[PDB]
This record gives C-alpha cells, structure tokens and sequence, in this order.
C-alpha cells in the first residue's frame, strides 16, 4: 500500500508503506493551514480547537 505525504511541490507525492503501516492518515492544523500526511502503525482521530486528523486504511486513500 502507498499513501499521499507532502513537500514543497504539494500533497501528491507517494510513499510507500510498511506491511505494519496500515493507515493512511491527513493531520491538518487548523491554525496555519499545515498538512501533513503519510503512512503509520498508529492512527487516532483528532478534532480539537487546533488539529484534525483522519484516519483510512487503503491504498492512496488520505485525498
């Protein structure tokens, strides 16, 4: 499986996972617009006065 993670040129480049990452998760700072993104073991759901976070488990799924 792969998921979406960023740089510079934008949230569209692909990593790949490990067996063991089974999440894809999308962490967005409500503050500052950051977006992060990427594969992991560990994936909680976060909706606070500063952090969204999501959590999906196929391939490319964090859009």
């Amino acid at each position: 499986m792969e998921c979406y993670r960023c740089g510079v040129s934008g949230c569209h480049l692909k990593i790949t996972c490990s067996a063991e990452e089974t999440f894809c998760y999308k962490w967005l700072n409500k503050i500052s617009n950051e977006r992060w993104l990427g594969c992991a073991k560990t994936c909680t759901e976060i909706d606070t006065w500063n952090v969204y976070n999501k959590c999906c488990t196929t391939n490319l799924c964090n859009t």
